[PDB]
């Protein structure tokens, strides 16, 4: 239709401290949150049903990826590594050690041989997910790496960071093949590939988020209405049902866009603290949010369109 109807369904409290992340499994069974209480916790993605807590990380997670068939996690975290995880079993198969600060981002690649990381240290790391082993650190940027992702097949890397650039680079090689720039260059919190591969989608803190056809280099839309100047807020295409994009904000509400026309068609009001991040059900019209210290909760919400 023209708008959608999120409503709120359920509240997955647990977390004791700030949420950082939230992601829905590919097989839509699952939803994983991360937070600053150092631990993971899964909920069911249709009821918000507890499920488990995974322990092991020495410091407070800032993101957590699933693996494209949902038996693994990944963990990204202020104690510098990653950990990648058995969901079913809550064993850490691995530590991955390289980064010298913080650990912000992480991402499996669609084939799930390959992990991305972005740091505080200021470059994006490519690991092993069998061995654990670093393959390559890019130098990358020369600010803090505020989110990393591959593309549909897995052959590049799109990169952003407070440097005020977002960076294309290729897999195989780690060759730098693009870099994006605008009219300015305010801190880039988050980009991602869409769904087609085709373009990125990169938040600024300047309360502006902008879709790129990163080919031919330039800006298609930007949207705005919301709040963000201060935190790495993620972003995504809702593709289920009607055309999409959805976003956190630092008044505490979820927006959600028309893609096309950039008009906001929805703000869910519920959380009580900075939304810093959102996801989109992979199958259904379903969006997870969470929000920061003053709010601990992670709310489930859901539209007929
Ligand atoms: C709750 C919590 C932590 F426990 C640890 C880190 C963070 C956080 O702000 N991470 C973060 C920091 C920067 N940065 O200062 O350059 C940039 C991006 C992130 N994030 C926020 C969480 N997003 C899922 C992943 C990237 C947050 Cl929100």
């Amino acid at each position: 239709p023209v708008k959608p109807n999120y409503a709120l369904k359920f509240t997955l409290a647990g977390h004791t401290k700030a949420v950082s992340s939230v992601k829905f499994s590919p097989n839509g069974e699952w939803l994983a949150s991360s937070s600053a209480d150092k631990l993971i916790k899964i909920w069911g993605a249709y009821d918000g049903k507890f499920e488990k807590t995974i322990s092991g990380h020495k410091l407070g997670i800032s993101d957590v990826a699933w693996s494209s068939d949902s038996n693994l996690l990944v963990s990204a975290s202020d104690d510098k590594t990653l950990k990648i995880w058995d969901v079913s079993s809550g064993k850490c198969l691995k530590t991955l050690k390289g980064h010298s600060n913080y650990v912000f981002c992480c991402n499996f690649n669609p084939q799930s041989n390959l992990i991305v990381s972005g740091s505080f240290d200021e470059s994006v790391r490519i690991w092993d997910v069998k061995t654990g082993k670093c393959l390559k650190t890019l130098p990358a940027h020369s600010d803090p790496v505020s989110a990393v992702h591959f593309n549909r097949d897995g052959s590049l890397i799109v990169s952003s960071s407070y440097d005020g650039l977002c960076r294309i680079w290729d897999t195989a090689s780690g060759q730098c093949l693009k870099t994006l720039i605008d009219d300015d260059n305010p801190p880039v919190s988050f980009v991602k590939f869409s769904p087609n591969g085709k373009y990125i989608l990169a938040a600024t803190l300047d309360n502006t988020l902008k879709l790129w056809d990163y080919s031919k280099g330039k800006c298609l839309k930007t949207y705005t209405g919301h709040k963000n100047e201060k935190y790495c807020i993620f972003a995504n295409f809702s593709v289920t049902g009607g055309k999409w994009i959805v976003s956190g904000s630092e008044d505490n509400l979820v927006y959600i866009w028309n893609l096309q026309t950039k008009e906001i068609v929805q703000k869910l009001q519920g959380h009580t603290d900075v939304v810093i991040s959102t996801a989109c059900h992979p199958t259904e019209n379903i969006i997870a949010s969470a929000a920061l210290e003053n709010d601990k909760t992670i709310k489930l919400w859901k539209s007929d369109c």
